[PDB]
């Protein structure tokens, strides 16, 4: 019923609980969240029913109770509300009821397909299966107040509910009440920041392999109902390949594989997505459209074009994608050094590279650097300039630079840790004996190399002395001395690389 | 069907999603969740539909994915899995599957009343509803290895379902799956830390209300059935750390606030009836220990008075302190402290346990008796600390009395909202500087006792902010203003001196 | 049958089979020995089932095989066998076969009644109990050559069989063979040695106490059909080393302690008698003599009064002293001493075998007149000891009552005594600011079923390498070691449970303990 | 009646006489001594007949009031009870009663052929024969808490009762109490200690002789229902410790002594088999190992071959050695070094209980390998030792048969004391009639030893004489005392005891 809601509303009050200890790791699960279309601006009413938890109190605005958005830009990526009694809903409009359950999020720029799968869909994607029932009965909100822009079909594939913008929800009523909704976006799957504090480069910690990746990928290609040869990116407007036609051929020569190109402007994402999946190698220019690596099968090679001036190691974003952990993928970085095979565009507007709009002495000074110096966010003139940049591409120096990655053709465990040792002892005669039990998950699993590392430190010093062994038993000689108390820790590795968790530290008397 | 869940199970594998950043605020949803009984060891074990997330790796060992408890003792806090490929299913014991939704978790201390419910019962409680379902539908799963313990009845009261132990798991199979499970508890509603680091203390920053707690106070009364005339609750204590003088006491009380006095008991009560006394207490004295949790079930206006043995300084021990003094709780809080040796019994032959000191070096015991308070220390069993926190005290009724006065005038028993944004910030230089601003929206609606606004100055560059709390919704800045200047100027509302709003948008104003 | 018997032994030969590591503590069971009356010597007759386990080849004969008295006199101690083909038996007499299972033992003393107890009878007794059968079926044969002496009547208390001398054993004919015999006694009883290599005292280690006294002696009233009103016991002599003034102590004695007074005498009473008497006597008076040896009869809580004559020190003569002070004997004990020369009287007009003097050098006779304490001396008939112990004694009355009143405060007359098992479970355990280390255990075992008076634990604490223990007395099952205590150090924990301050138990494994 | 013994038992209290003067030579007969399962811990109650002989006190605790092994390990060997009234079993479960007289001992290795026979059956053999009844009557109880153990079929030949082990023992009830129980077994029948203390070795003082060997072998043959062509025995093994050239050897042998060889193997044959041949074998050859043991068996005048693989010192592992060496066993023994480094095989990938080394550290698997000789070493489990036990050997045929052929020229296969002179008159001038069993004896050497000591010096003077007669001129003072002992001597090395000493001025 109405009735029945408004009375809830009314005497009740709003009721919030959130996960997460600080704004940056925060979703808030509300009931009875309001949202005022006159004020812009979400509203909690306080019943006798009404539950805040966090109570921040005036550090809910130290800055902001939520994330919205994936990206740290101080504005956009900030929810918060404002707050009233439920009485005083009296004073005001009649309430209209969201009745199915929201998910409330902000896009940073749904223009961009590397921003939109980034920030946004894998986010979504993964914030969704959170919380049961969502995935499959959420309709998403976006707040941050921009159009559909050019992606939304992809947006659309998440939830099975058409999602709403800001403008769509003024029509609807003065004063909107969820009565079931979800605030905010983990940042579990990013891995990429765009420098708004220090240059843009790979997040500290990143939380995602290529595993989670991929299990989105799948989604994402089943959803577009899309389910040996090089694929190169094209570009019809602007950061060309002047020489195209020549470095097909030359692929074509030195890889012995078909070549075909593919554009986001000549096809139809799940087009797109049909030749990215089964491509062996993917050659683009830097930018939006490599963020389809996302779709590359196990074993592909990225190689990633920048432009005279630009330097692959200050942008990581595709790079980073690509040298995840479970993506086995490779990654091949080619600069171009040679200004005869640049060409500059001075003469257009700021927004697209542009620098007549400057000071003669600054245009110097661009047209004089000989690679775009570190800068924050955003918009850049000189990175601008350069990024813009047609390319001619010297194929003698690109094959050097692949062929240094992939020796031969290029395409085609999970990856366990073991357990702990079991029953680990030690023993004196000076003789120090140490054995345990394989970790109990070895029991039932095939491992082609399975060592053990044990630490033997002496009490009162801080030398530890390693021993890779092979065996579940060992006899230490060597420089153990008599009437000494010697700390003993032990760990399974798999494959030289996987390292296990040790054990309870043995201490032990000779 | 069995056969169904076995297939999503050998060729799907385990599903893991976690909200939270570290290990510290990190809560699990899996599916395919498995538990070995044999290796006494959860298991993760990797199909083809199989998600980790997060995916850290060998960090997952550093030192550990989740907290299971609320209490960080480094040790019964951690959960952790071990790696299997699904397919490994064929060579191990046949999958018995939990089918109703699961939430795993530690119990820190469930023999202590204060533990129960501020580890366990509270963080159970919002954790349960911070996912769709689990509250009303989830089994609670308590892994840490003790039996029910004395206090296990209120635990029931939480899920509708029959909580199971680690030991009862044992009996169910030698492989337990669980079709869907959440791991970790929440520690928004902790207030207290037992002092594992550094001394035990109040939570630097609290993220719970007197709203949050009052709210589960109702749940825990309606769950335990129990829903001119007023009274003063003295909580008794029958075995060890006794008031002396009861009988005393509750003639000096009822003489000196003109109110009914009765005590109340955790050994001579049910629990709900504790639960109905204390419900509508309008004060409540009793020595610092573990029933003054139930603090939490008050009414709003009532009187919180903690007892202190001798040589136990009220401020080193302050959970039930913190508990009463938390905003939106409405409660006042009185310590007083017996000062007076002639006034304390120690029993220095008892168990180790039970405070008794005769188990220490000579030496130890001369220290323990000439010391006239009890130092600063760490966890958990200090000798000094149960030496005189089970001492029986004769209580000074004067002194009670005149420091219960200090707080309580009168007789004992029977707004809070932030500002909005102001809108619409215009400035305007003619050296004069003009700010003015529309009242924050939610005004409209409100009626507030003082509203002031607070106004910051900064020339760009310079760290030099400059304050000034205003009345009113416009002024004018003269002396100190420079022509031919970039002034940034932020803006926020305050209610009541201590309610402060968030600021606007910052202005450039040029000079 | 005999040509069956003789059959065995001609071509099976002896068996023997002994316990002990050494002659000092071995007990031979053996088959087919037999013994020569015309060499006077046992023979070993080697056949084709024959065993000797200890094969001692020649250490046979260092000194001896065994030894068949408890009395280390290194003689009448030593049993000992000479070896023959069984074969030979053609060349020699008929055997004459020994059919009922026999012990064979040596008696070092059997006219004196403490010799007679001490080294022979408790020696048998409990040798007799150690093989199945052997207490209800043995006959003794006594092979050192005495007769049966003025004792035999008690000796005859311990087989259902009349045992033989050697004497007798002649006449039985000139070769006699046990079908079954052990040889030699358990040393296991004895408390006293009488001084062959350095003066008589108590042994150093004595492994009986007042319960396996007690179990013989009940035998030993049993056997002679002996089983307000308390009293004090005198034991009186007629012949030689008399109380001068018995008619006195007698009255001295009922007056001080309130108490009726008897005498008893080995003359003038049947040992039958003299066992009723003692048995339920509250004190006990008597010479230093053989007639004390009858305090083993004593009820649980009596009193000895030992009186020796002028210048015999009492410290230098315990026998019945060691006796009465065993563990479980719960019997008290005063040696009074005759201080006064005027109180003595000698008789060195007397044999030299009965303590006379005449027949020594007369500086000797001087010296031993003028000498005012028996000095210390070897085993045997020193005739300084002999000429004081054969002294008749004035008692002092005062100074006798004095002496007894330093024991028996009040009237004279009325735990089993277990060790404690190990503490179990022990652990240790330490902290990380300063050094503390706990170290807990169980109850031993037994407590749980115990009720003792005082229960402490010692904990002896080593810190590793040194040598240094450092002792504690603890009442509690859980102690906390602050003091002296460092860290990063080992220390070694051993622990042990104390009954009544003076029954120590067993320590446990000890612990490796880690600051 | 189960009424009438828990009676005795609640008032008379447990009874306790044993023989020997220290824990290491005691046997104890027990009456009414319990056992609690729950404690695993024997009890004596105290009761009002009850008798503790010995009473040791507080040194009953230091080590132990008997050995239960004949091992001197300082653990298995301890028995020790707790002490109870017999009043407190009214507090405690009811006793279940073991009704037959029993033998309570400890195995110290039921799994090795040698610590089986030397530690165990040969005192267990003997222990019983020490107290009347028991041999034929005794039911063994094992307290060390073995299983039966690869040779238990052996043990079952002791008693014709069904040994019980403690396992078996948990299951008859809470509380235990036998009737009738020794406890304890002579070391009197060892040879060999195995180096606990000091490295391996004989016993200083050995009490056995072959007479008592063999006649416990007879016992143990006639157990085993088992009792021109002579023959060489080779001991095969096929796992480990093998002999690599097996059939070089057996035809070399064959040939060198003109003689069948037959091979012989625990894992192929009953141990009855294996005493059928070893029982008529003119030689025994085998590598060094508890197969060996079984040398008791041989016949008098029999050989025994011992092969010792690479680095292995014969003289260093001597329990075989010393065995057939006892007087009396009548039998010739043969150590073969392997002396050749071509001719081992060593496996040191092995687990280490079969002699592996890659569970050292490097340097010391190098010191192993490096090292021509196994250095002297205490018990147990020496990994350098087990690398070199473990070795399989080719055997250096004209090597070994050289070795052999030292003590067996010709075709290889099939001791009394005097007693004292008598009658010893001197005049120096010293005479003596022979020893009384002389007359009843023919022995081929018989001479007397007579000792001549001046009163005061220690200075003997020692006389070999064949005579029963004999007048000193030499060195002989007049107006002096002599000291003069007179011994018999059968044979140059049986010393016969010394007669009362003579006082001649
Ligand atoms: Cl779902
Ligand atoms: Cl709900
Ligand atoms: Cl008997
Ligand atoms: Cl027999």
């Amino acid at each position: 019923d109405y009735p029945k809601a408004l009375q809830i509303l009314m005497e009740g009050g709003t009721h919030m609980v959130c996960t997460g200890r600080t704004h940056t790791d925060r979703i808030c699960r509300f009931k009875w969240l309001c949202y005022s279309n006159e004020a812009e601006e979400f509203i909690f009413f306080h019943g006798n029913t009404s539950v805040m938890l966090p109570n921040l109190g005036s550090r809910r605005f130290q800055p902001a109770l939520l994330d919205l958005s994936t990206v740290e830009d101080h504005n956009t990526q900030y929810f918060n509300f404002v707050e009233l009694p439920a009485a005083a809903l009296r004073f005001m409009p009649k309430p209209v009821f969201v009745p199915d359950v929201a998910l409330i999020a902000n896009r940073f720029n749904p223009d961009n397909l590397m921003h939109v799968f980034h920030d946004d869909l894998l986010p979504l994607f993964y914030t969704l299966r959170q919380f049961p029932g969502l995935a499959h009965e959420a309709r998403l909100f976006f707040m941050e107040g921009w159009g559909e822009g050019a992606h939304f079909d992809l947006y659309k594939l998440l939830s099975p509910k058409q999602p709403l913008l800001r403008a769509q929800l003024k029509t609807l009523g003065r004063l909107l009440c969820f009565s079931h909704a979800f605030v905010g976006l983990s940042k579990i799957t990013t891995w990429y920041q765009y420098g708004f504090v220090q240059p843009q480069g790979p997040k500290a910690n990143i939380l995602v392999s290529g595993n989670e990746i991929r299990q989105f990928a799948r989604f994402m290609t089943e959803k577009l109902n899309v389910s040996e040869y090089i694929l190169v990116f094209s570009r019809t407007q602007n950061r060309l390949i002047l020489n195209e036609a020549e470095l097909l051929l030359a692929l074509a020569q030195e890889f012995q594989m078909k070549t075909v190109t593919v554009s986001l402007e000549d096809h139809t994402f799940a087009d797109v997505v049909r030749l990215v999946s089964n491509a062996s190698m993917l050659v683009s220019m830097h930018g939006a459209q490599l963020v389809t690596t996302l779709f590359l099968p196990r074993g592909a090679t990225v190689v990633e074009l920048f432009p005279y001036a630009v330097n692959p190691d200050h942008y990581t974003p595709y790079k980073t994608l690509a040298m995840l952990p479970g993506m086995d993928l490779q990654y091949v970085a080619w600069r171009n050094m040679m200004p005869e095979n640049t060409v500059t565009h001075p003469e257009r507007p700021w927004d697209q590279g542009g620098i007549t709009h400057l000071d003669r002495a600054e245009q110097a000074r661009i047209l004089q650097s000989r690679e775009v110096p570190r800068h924050l966010c955003c918009r850049n003139p000189e990175w601008l300039f350069r990024i813009y940049q047609d390319t001619k591409v010297d194929i003698p120096s690109l094959i050097q630079t692949i062929r240094r990655v992939v020796k031969g053709r290029p395409g085609p465990t999970v990856g366990l840790y073991p357990g702990k040792v079991r029953e680990a002892r030690c023993q004196a005669s000076a003789r120090l004996t140490v054995s345990w039990q394989i970790p109990w998950n070895l029991k039932y699993l095939k491992v082609r190399e399975v060592k053990y590392e044990v630490w033997l430190q002496e009490q009162g010093e801080n030398t530890y002395v390693p021993y890779i062994l092979a065996l579940q038993n060992h006899t230490f000689t060597e420089n153990i001395k008599p009437f000494t108390t010697y700390l003993v820790w032990v760990r399974c590795i798999f494959n030289k690389i996987l390292l296990g968790p040790f054990a309870d530290v043995l201490v032990c008397n000779t």
